[PDB]
């Protein structure tokens, strides 16, 4: 049982939940790969073991473990698989499993909210046009005029024989990235490839650096078809600064809803390769990663020029001063627009309280330090001084190969 | 089957073949990663470490498999058979000290690993001689502000005799005093060593920046108290180039970071006293030592004087105050003409170290959580570099406090 110290308070806890982590991570006694973004690489007898496990923790979570319908639900799963090789989740098990998958996500700093999750059951979806209607409903419900609400939409599970539902976009809302003669990119350089695909599947490209991409939605077996997001459904935020009057003239903007649409959801042995989920943004994701990463919009030095900062020498800390003002502008602009957002100080403090809840409720909490600590002001937040244990619990969100 | 490592800023991939030679076992398993923990933790096993280190030394002098190489191997095992231990040649010790620095996964300063002055104090005889050696190390390394990396190696661990130990965790530290209020005056990290110095006869001060005396332990001896001559301890008073009230806080720091409580392991031999020093990266002082809530904890004070709105976290008052403290540190050390490197220049030089080491050895052990600076992490290039953490020998290791 790992001993875990918080160096700011001196307090000690033991992570007993880690002894139950099954699916094995990438580290060995000889070498730690904790910093790798993608670890390593990406007979129904095994299905029964994972299903009986998940049914057991479902009935634990509602007290009713021991006698009664709990004893009953285990047999239906056995009879279901013994008759079909797979099985079906009850609506309530689906809801419980999606909340656990979020609760178990070691890289997510927002898990204090894990019990408030809207789950749309789309397991009877059978069309790409139908997928588009589900996604538009999700977007409308989650955005909610700027008062964002967490939500996931669960499309039908993978089945032996005949293909998967899949969203080819990495998020429901993304900006296009266009190459040109110098190979440099206008727009978002993270999205050049999916942009290239959208064009080669019919899309007419656009103007500049904040064009919302179309959706590439794949029904089983039939190839992907393009869908155009209606502009009144995609809420965006123009970026301005509360005292730097010229900042607005930079023409920056970001979108309201972060909706990851390329991860696979696994529950009780079943795998849902299309299950897009959404919450709301932490400001450093936009202001520090999306706008300031050198391989993203890379705007830092443009802002420093406008601030008249001494870009001639690293030790003026011009990078650091410009980054702070970009995050100030993000927080200001999202508040003015009355769109939900959370700063990295508020977010990390809630994660600490979540660690305390989880210690009492489960005896630990899988956490990935490198992703929990924010990309600016790391040691100014309380999670920097908290040791953390990283491991894999199921239900889970897992990465998966792209559909190409 | 060597780990594949990606840089996300540039898109480049490498393989760390060196990790396959990892000579000890860290704390992670395939069940759970413990990479974020601060402390992760005879004759025949002495001989395998010894042979391995001799092989490394003869490789570096491009003389592997020669008869001098085999002669040294044979002499070592003969000497272990006769005495239970063996003695390093002076050139082996210089090589091994440098390799220990080169192998330190948490050091971002390793581009400099070949420029290390090695002082051989293995003849040291008492605490009084140990003090003289330490004083000359401080004088040499400080060099009136133009700092030079150095290490002083005191006698090895030996069956029959106790260890030489420096009880202080650094050669220069500020006292921490418990108070009436249960608070600490000075540096709260140094409360324990401060209490030990007093109870060994030190008359304390009562300031926030009182330099501590040294407690030096000779084999089988209680530790003995030694005062550093003040003209040896170079300090930098802190000011800010455009916040004139910052000088009135009366903040100071010392020029020389000289870590003194780690064990140096070379070829199975252990040196429990081997203090080493380089020069500061400005965030160690400005963000960790001054702003950590369990250290001097000045961040709120400074933000209030800066007239920031500290009522809400969304004003980012902590990030703004922290940036200006780090500016004060850089400006103050540069004004005093004391060597200092900022976290952007340091992380850029480390990326060049990784490239050099990929060519020389096929990899580089690195602890991402310690290499990435404590502010402005993703503004530096190391943030976007995947890294592989593992233990090579020669090495610097943590060791239990001698009390
Ligand atoms: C409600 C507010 C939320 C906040 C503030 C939040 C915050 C974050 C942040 C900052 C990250 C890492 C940033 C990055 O990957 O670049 C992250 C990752 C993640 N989030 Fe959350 N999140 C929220 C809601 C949710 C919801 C509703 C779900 C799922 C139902 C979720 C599941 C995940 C997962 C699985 C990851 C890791 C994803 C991966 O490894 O690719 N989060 N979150
Ligand atoms: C020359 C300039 C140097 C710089 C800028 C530098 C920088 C750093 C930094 C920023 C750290 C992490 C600090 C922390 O623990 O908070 C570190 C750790 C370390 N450095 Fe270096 N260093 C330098 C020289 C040296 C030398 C000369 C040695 C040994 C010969 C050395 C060995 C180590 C070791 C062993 C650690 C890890 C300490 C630990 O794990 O607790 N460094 N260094
Ligand atoms: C619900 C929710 C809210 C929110 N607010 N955020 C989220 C972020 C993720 C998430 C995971 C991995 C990512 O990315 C992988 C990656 C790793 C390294 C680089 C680099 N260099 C680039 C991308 C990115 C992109 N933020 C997001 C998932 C859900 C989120
Ligand atoms: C040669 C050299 C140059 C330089 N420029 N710097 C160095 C810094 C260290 C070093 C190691 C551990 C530390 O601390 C370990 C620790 C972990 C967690 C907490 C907490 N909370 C506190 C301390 C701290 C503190 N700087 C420094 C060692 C050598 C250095
Ligand atoms: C190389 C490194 O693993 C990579 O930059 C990681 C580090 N930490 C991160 N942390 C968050 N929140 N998001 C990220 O994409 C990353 N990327
Ligand atoms: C809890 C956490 O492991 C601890 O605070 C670490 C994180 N990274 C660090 N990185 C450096 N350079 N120095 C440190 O002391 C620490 N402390
Ligand atoms: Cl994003
Ligand atoms: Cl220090
Ligand atoms: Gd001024
Ligand atoms: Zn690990």
């Amino acid at each position: 049982f790992p001993r875990v110290k918080n160096w700011e308070v001196g307090s000690i806890t033991y992570d007993t939940l880690s002894a139950q982590a099954q699916q094995d991570g990438p580290c060995t006694p000889r070498r730690c790969l904790g910093s790798l973004v993608f670890p390593r690489k990406l007979a129904p007898e095994q299905l029964l073991s994972q299903a009986r496990d998940f049914i057991n923790q479902y009935y634990s979570s509602i007290k009713r473990s021991g006698s009664q319908a709990h004893e009953q639900r285990l047999q239906e799963v056995e009879a279901e698989v013994a008759a079909t090789g797979t099985y079906q989740l009850r609506e309530s098990e689906l809801v419980f499993g999606a909340k656990q998958a979020w609760r178990n996500a070691p890289r997510c700093v927002g898990r204090i909210q894990w019990g408030k999750l809207q789950v749309f059951d789309a397991r009877d979806c059978r069309s790409a046009q139908e997928m588009f209607t589900y996604i538009c409903n999700h977007i409308k419900y989650a955005t909610n005029r700027g008062n964002l609400r967490s939500a996931i939409t669960v499309f039908p599970q993978r089945c032996p024989g005949r293909g998967d539902f899949r969203i080819w976009n990495s998020q429901l809302v993304r900006y296009a990235g266009y190459r040109q003669q110098d190979g440099s990119v206008r727009g978002d350089p993270a999205n050049v490839e999916i942009t290239e695909l959208c064009i080669q599947h019919g899309w007419t490209p656009g103007n500049g650096r904040f064009d919302v991409l179309p959706l590439l939605l794949q029904a089983p077996d039939e190839p992907p078809e393009l869908f155009l997001l209606p502009p009144e459904l995609v809420l965006e935020v123009p970026l301005e600064h509360p005292t730097l009057e010229w900042f607005a003239a930079l023409g920056l903007r970001w979108y309201a809803l972060p909706a990851v649409s390329n991860m696979l959801l696994e529950i009780g042995g079943l795998e849902f390769p299309a299950a897009p989920f959404s919450g709301w943004y932490m400001s450093t994701e936009i202001g520090t990663r999306n706008l300031c990463d050198p391989h993203r919009y890379n705007i830092l030095e443009d802002v420093a020029v406008c601030m008249d900062l001494d870009t001639r020498t690293t030790s003026s800390l011009w990078k650091d001063k410009a980054a702070v003002e970009i995050n100030v502008a993000v927080l200001h602009s999202y508040q003015l627009a009355k769109v939900t957002i959370v700063d990295h100080h508020a977010a990390t403090a809630s994660f600490m309280k979540h660690l305390e809840n989880e210690q009492k409720a489960r005896g630990g909490c899988p956490a990935d330090w490198a992703w929990i600590v924010p990309p600016i002001s790391g040691s100014l937040t309380p999670v920097f001084h908290q040791e953390m244990v990283n491991y894999f619990l199921s239900p889970a969100f897992r990465y998966q190969p792209d559909p190409w």
